[PDB]
Order: C-alpha cells, then structure tokens, then sequence
C-alpha cells in the first residue's frame, strides 16, 4: 500500500500531506508552523501540537521523518510531490526533480526570492531524508505557460522583457488545471472544444480563461499581486494613483509594497477583516464598510470573469473554487447576478447547498452557460503528477 | 449670427476652436503650440503660423482675441466653452464659470496639478479678454460621476480614499457623453433601457461602459496611467513588478512614472512608434514587434471591453471613436473578432469604410451586438453645454 508525500513549504510554514497511491485519499496532513521564530510547532492531524524551538527548515522536515517513521509509514513513501511557487519560462509541466532541475528552479527564483528559496529548502531536505524515493516538483505557474505573448507582455518597454524576464506568469495554475479537468467530467465537454472560466477564489483569488484544455487568460500577473481584489491585497490598482500617494505622504515603492500586500483588500477597505465568514456577518448586522468591501471584491471578480472571457471562441463554464468560491453562498449568486449580461440564471437551491454536496451544479437549466462548484485539490493534482511520472525511467 | 469659443489649454498648448451656434460648424481652429518656450508658435487654420517668443497662457489668449478681431468676430462671441481636465467630486455636470466654480477648480487641482492649472489659467486670460461674456466649464470627469462606489474605489486601505480622495475618476467622459447621446439616435435605442460600451481609442485610450445613459464603469483611474494599453502610456500594470523592476534597476518612483507615462505602450514594445499607422505598414512589412504591441494592444481592449459590459444588464451596442476608433479597419476588425464570445458579427465591407462616412454601423445583421464608429466631437459638446447654459439666468 504506497502513498505519496507532498510538502508545500511556505514562507514561515511546511503544509504537509500523505496520500494513498490508489485512492487519492489522505491519510495523514499536518503543518510545521511559525518557521524560524523561537516558537515552531508542529501540529499533524490536531491529535498532538508538538513544539520545537528555533529550527530550520531541514529539522521540521526530519521531524516529520522521524513522526512516519513512529506510525510506520516510512517504507510506504513511494513518491514525493513538491510544491513550487515559481517556475518561471522553464518549467510547463511537472517534472521529476534532479541536479538539472534544482539548478533551473534556482535561476528562477529572483522571480519570486522569498516562496523559492523556501521551496528549494524543502527539496533539499526531503531528499537527504528520503534519497531512495522519487521525487517531483509541481509549479503554481506552468499551466500559464500556454499563454499568447499578447496576453502576457505588459505595456511596457520591450526592454524590461527581454532583458529583465518582466511579463505576465500568473499562479494558482494546479488549482486551475485539477478544477479544469474534472470540470469536462461534470458538464460533460469534450476538452479539446471548451471554454471554461475557473475563477478561484480564497485569500488569494485569480482568475482563469481555460480554452481547449489550455490556459490563456490568467489575472495575475508577474507577481500575486495583480488582478481581483483579495483578502490583504488590493489587486489592480492605478500606478499614477500610487505615485501620487507617494508625493503626498513620502512613502516609497517599499512602503506602498507591504500596503498593497498586507494591508489592503477585503481587510482594507472594511477595516474590520480579511475573513469573509466574518464580513458576510458583519453586513448582515448592518455594517457599511463591510458591505462595500464585499460589493467591491463581487464587481471586480465579475469584471475578470467577463474579461476573461473574451479570450474565448465559445464560454461553456464558470467555475467556482477555493475557501470562499466553495463555501459562500453569498458571493456566488451576488457574482452571477453581477452576469446576467451573459446570460446566467442561478439556481437558488442549488446555490444554497454547503461544500458537502462537492462537485454541483448552481445554475438554472435555461442559463446559456453553466456554472458549478468544484472544490480544488491541489495536494491531490500533485499527487496524480507524481504517480504518473512514477511509471518513468529515467 | 453667434458663435462659441471653445478652448482646450494642455500642459503645452492652447487648442482653440470658433463654433457657430445655429449649426454647430466649425468656423476657424487653431493651436498655440510650444507653450513657455523660447519658440511659442501660433497657427489658426494653417494659413498662417505666426510666431511669438516666451510667452504666457493669457498673452497666447491675447493673440487669438486680436486675431478674433481682425477678423470681425469679436462681437459674435456670444459664450465661451473651457475643457477642464479634472472636476474631482465637487463637478458632475457642466457649469456657467462664477468666482465659486474657480475656487472648486482650484480646490481639485491637486488631483492633476499639470493639467488643472493650466485650465485656470485659460479661464482668468478668457476672462479678462471677454468679461462681458458668460463662460461655461465642462470637465472631463463629470459623466463617470455616476458610478457606484464599488466601480470606483480601489482595493487600497479605506484611509487612503476617504482622508486622500484616492479612487477611480475616469476620463475622456466629455467624448463618451457625446458619443453616447449619438448611439441612440443611430441604433434607434431608448437611453432609458440601453447597455453601451464605448471604445475611445486615440493617443491616450479609455473604455466606458453607459447604462440606461449613465456612466456605469470607465478603464481610467485617478489618473490617465490606468487600463487600456497606449501610445506612450503602459495602462494596467502589476504593482509587484513594478516593486520588483525597482530593486533590479534602482529606480525610484518618479522615474517608473515616466517610463510608464511617456515612453510605454505601442512605443515601448515596438520599439518604432506610438502611431498606429507606422505601426499597421511595419506590420504589413512583416515587422515582429510591431505585430506584438498591435495584438497586445487589440487583446487588452478586447478584455476591457468584455469586463465593463459585465456592469450592464443587457448588451446592445459597442461604439467605436477616436482617432485609431474612426480610422482603423485593422483594429475594429481585430477587436471584435476578438470578442466572438459574446456573439459579434463584422461586417467587412461596412468596416472597410474610411471615416468620411461619418456614423455608421459595421456589424452584420446576425449579430447579437450592434457594432458602429461614431467620430467624436468634443468641442461640439462642450458648445452644446455652453448654448444649452446661455438660456440660463445667474
Ligand atoms: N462565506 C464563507 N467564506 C469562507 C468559509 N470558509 C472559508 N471562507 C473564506 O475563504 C478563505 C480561506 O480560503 P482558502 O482557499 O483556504 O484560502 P487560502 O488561505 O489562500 O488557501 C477565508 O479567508 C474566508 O474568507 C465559509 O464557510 N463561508
Ligand atoms: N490606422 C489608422 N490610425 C490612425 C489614423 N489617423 C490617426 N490614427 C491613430 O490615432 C491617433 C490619434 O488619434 P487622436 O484621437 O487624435 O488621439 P489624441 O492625440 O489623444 O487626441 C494616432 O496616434 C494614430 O495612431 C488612420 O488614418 N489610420
């Protein structure tokens, strides 16, 4: 009975999960929390929240070693799936990680300096821990790879391109795809003639225009920052607008960063969270700043997603996904009344149903395009990776 | 027979026009280019560019009233229209120009401290020169008023919005308005139930999309940086990369706000020019870069264009003006074969029309959509506000 190891290292976190090979199922998921700091816990399943002081990446991750080990499952670890932040233009597909592709994930990552150093450190560690399982990288960028240079050159000079690798890359690209793929199942389309829009939306929220199987629209951009408005992010905002902020307040490009990163979106404008189950109470008791955050958040998905849309020959699909696509009922039907321009008609009661019913359908049967609920499985789409690149020989 | 002097101060020019009241017609144009330079030209019609020296805004304005003069117009100048580039919150319809209406100009300049300046400067010379004379202020700004606060904030801490007045204004709104009123008449809609997009598409380039008459959504921001790809201009552009070029590169601020005003856009990525048609022979001689910053250029109004109808409840017309929207077969065709998605059919010899067949529709009649160019009049509004105004008693 082998299963698969897939480890999703964060800026102060390692997000780990085993699957079993022939189900997809999980058998155990825990998380190596607060990294680098003098309090490091790790806490698998919530059965026991373990402490460690002060410890590398290497040493959570010998942790986990030692904790499969204790439950047996040390012999079980067939295969070992990565989760890259970044894959630049060199990476389109998962790929098997060897000395080759340690040395290209470290070219690309000035592209993203803080999430693939991190990744690279639990590559490192993994396979010191585990020499004798494969192993494989998964990248949140490959799937945009498809894209059109129309649809991912900015306007700027050409210069900053060439010369500088300064373009559209876009992210929750294993999201997009996995939800893809099982959305030709549940609509029953033939993949190689479809037009679907995922848009996915939790903390971090993108968009994506899927055509023929392939991604060609995507709304973020170089960086997580571009595109919907977010949970601490602003999204698309007016570059001169920035740059008069900065004469009137004397903040830098730096100070104006962590502002649109950390401290803007849904937490921004309500000034109250970035949490929507609270947002979506608060509105309902009446809250003004709360409700334009959701309006906001809600006109600006609508936007993207008819956006994103044109970058099709035929739209068959809109696609909710992630913590807040998945679970709130609210911001669905206030997104697709916000589309009666295509011509959505929602089904209410099939709306209203929680995350528990899982892959469904909320749109009325005389709407002109569907719309479903899928809820992504990004630890599984590597997982499924993995396996297939198992049968390799390499 | 009275006329209306309609005046347009840019940051280093006074574009000027003598309209007649009973019909409209243009009676003389003329610019006062090079405007605080050694080298200050002034060239009515073409027939002769006369020449001055280091000279200000009212002594520019102080040739055109002896010219006026000089040719027995001077006691037919019944108003006087000003092209105001910002009326931030305190303009939303044009205004007989009071000591009030100067104060509140004044008070929004910060807004566009180029520009707005130089508009103030024209009405106190205007105002000297015709003070017996009523003079009408039309802005920019004014139609895109009517926006709802969730099309108009950003996704910026509330702080910034409500202590700073940082948010979406808009431009090109005079045009827009203008080009709006038109479509009803040539696609024989009730404004009261309609959805427009218009598409004005010259050397700086903004959608709007006009429900039921109002401005429902526009691509420009606080500032004219924002949306559609330009000229010179960048448009939508991820802040992210913006922080990362700045770290590579040492730039600051100020220094990427001119790269992306200036020296951005279909200049920046052809590397050849900011006009289109340069860049459609280049292409046509199988120039590469030229052909890229024309599709991302056609992508990006393509994806504008499907975003802001999602802000209409029903889809009737696209409306295309501007000097590249009036001109460009290539563009429209482009562009709308880009948006099949929501059901456009183009008409290839309707498109293939030069702009001498004025307002025209280039759709087919199995189009869901009604596609048409509509050539822009701005100072032909801005004299319609001014004679609509005359009839006022202040
Ligand atoms: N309305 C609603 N929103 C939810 C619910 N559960 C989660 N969310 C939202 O979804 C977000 C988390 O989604 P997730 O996909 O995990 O985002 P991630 O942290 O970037 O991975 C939260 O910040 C909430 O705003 C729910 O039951 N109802
Ligand atoms: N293809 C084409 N483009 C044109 C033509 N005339 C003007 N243009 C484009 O339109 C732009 C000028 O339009 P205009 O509305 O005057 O822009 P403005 O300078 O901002 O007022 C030029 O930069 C050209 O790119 C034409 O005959 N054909």
């Amino acid at each position: 009975f082998p299963v698969v190891l897939v480890i999703n290292c964060g800026s102060s976190s390692i997000k780990f999960s085993v699957l079993d090979v022939a189900t997809c199922d999980v058998l155990m998921a825990g998380i190596a929390d607060g990294m680098n700091t003098e309090n490091a816990f790790l806490s698998i399943n919530g059965d026991k929240p373990i402490n460690l002081a002060h410890s590398n990446y290497e040493d959570a991750l010998k942790a986990i070693a030692f904790e499969l080990e204790k439950r047996d499952l040390t012999d079980s670890v067939a295969l070992i799936g990565h989760r890259i932040a970044h894959g630049g233009e060199l990476f389109t597909q998962s790929v098997i990680i060897t000395d080759e592709i340690i040395d290209n994930i470290r070219r690309v990552s000035p592209l993203a300096p803080l999430h693939n150093y991190a990744n690279l450190s639990g590559i490192d560690a993994a396979r010191h821990l585990f020499p004798a399982v494969r192993q494989v990288a998964v990248f949140d960028t490959s799937f945009h790879q498809t894209l059109a240079p129309e649809a991912y050159l900015y306007g700027l000079p050409w210069e900053y391109f060439s010369s500088l690798g300064v373009r559209r890359y876009g992210f929750h690209g294993t999201s997009h795809r996995y939800v893809s793929r099982r959305a030709y199942e549940l609509l029953d389309l033939d993949e190689k003639d479809s037009g679907l829009i995922v848009a996915h939306l939790g903390n971090g929220a993108s968009i994506c225009a899927v055509r023929n199987g392939q991604s060609v629209d995507t709304s973020m951009g170089m960086t997580p920052l571009e595109g919907l408005m977010m949970g601490t992010r602003s999204g698309d905002v007016d570059f001169g607008a920035m740059a008069w902020i900065a004469k009137e307040t004397g903040q830098t490009l730096s100070d104006l960063e962590r502002v649109v990163n950390k401290e803007s979106g849904l937490l921004g404008i309500s000034g109250l969270s970035s949490d929507l189950r609270v947002l979506e109470k608060a509105w309902h008791e009446g809250h003004e700043r709360a409700r334009l955050a959701i309006k906001t958040f809600v006109h600006r998905i609508a936007r993207h997603i008819a956006g994103h849309a044109a970058s099709l020959h035929r739209l068959d699909g809109i696609i909710f996904t992630g913590g807040i696509g998945e679970n709130s009922v609210l911001i669905r039907q206030l997104v697709i009344e916000h589309l009666g321009v295509l011509g959505l008609t929602l089904d209410v009661e099939m709306n209203k149903q929680p995350n528990s019913h899982g892959e469904r359908i909320i749109s009325a049967n005389p709407s002109q395009v569907i719309c479903a609920v899928i809820p992504t499985n990004e630890e599984k789409m590597i997982a499924l990776d993995a396996i297939h690149l198992g049968n390799v020989k390499a």
